[PDB]
């Protein structure tokens, strides 16, 4: 279990779905949100990226607001990554070659997104941790173009958890998760 080969699979098994599954997207655009459960959460560190997203409000919740919380997080992430998959128009994907991994416990690994036509590429850098009782590696961040996707996040949710705390914040994330997914044509 070696990122490089994780982050290769996970690509090559997103591509192959949205250039061959149009059909099933295009009958009902929420199917984008199963091809991110197959394909792409299994190899991502869900409570943990829920985790840093909330920063000092995870140490107030009861198990009870952390579980509720992180289910909510996951719908949120199907439908905000499968909202993400509806911008698929033909695009081709580079990684970044493997390296020797030593003794190093988190790696950053680059996915261009290629535009056919030539247009300018999306740089993702995807940000691996060793877990430290497993070995397995997970993604746990983003980072496009420049930016952490859970920095972001933390940003733009902060005075909703300053004001309703994980409650209102995992409200937040229900309300977003019935969004039904929508398609460019
Ligand atoms: C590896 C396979 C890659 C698939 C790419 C397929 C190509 C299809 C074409 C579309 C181009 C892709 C880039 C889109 C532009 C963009 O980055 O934005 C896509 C959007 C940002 O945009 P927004 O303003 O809507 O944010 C507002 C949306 N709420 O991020 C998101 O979902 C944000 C969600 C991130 C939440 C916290 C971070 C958790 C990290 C866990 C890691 C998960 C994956 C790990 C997998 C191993």
């Amino acid at each position: 279990t070696n990122p490089y080969k994780l982050m290769d699979e996970a690509a090559q098994k997103t591509f192959d779905r949205l250039k061959n599954e149009q059909p099933q997207i295009r009958a009902n655009p929420d199917y984008l949100r199963t091809i991110v459960d197959q394909e792409l959460l299994p190899y991502v560190q869900v409570k943990y990226a829920g985790a840093l997203v909330l920063g000092q409000y995870y140490k107030s919740a009861t198990p009870a607001q952390r579980e509720a919380y992180f289910a909510a997080f996951r719908e949120y992430l199907k439908q905000a990554y499968g909202q993400a998959l509806a911008m698929y128009h033909g695009q081709t994907y580079q990684i970044a070659p493997e390296q020797p991994l030593g003794d190093k416990t988190i790696v950053p690994i680059r996915v261009t997104i290629i535009d056919p036509n030539g247009r300018p590429p999306v740089r993702l850098d995807f940000q691996w941790r060793k877990n430290s009782q497993t070995g397995n590696w997970q993604a746990y961040d983003m980072i496009a173009e420049g930016v952490s996707m859970i920095t972001t996040k933390q940003n733009e949710w902060g005075t909703l958890l300053r004001t309703k705390g994980i409650d209102g914040l995992t409200a937040q994330l229900k309300s977003i998760s019935q969004q039904k997914i929508t398609l460019e044509e």
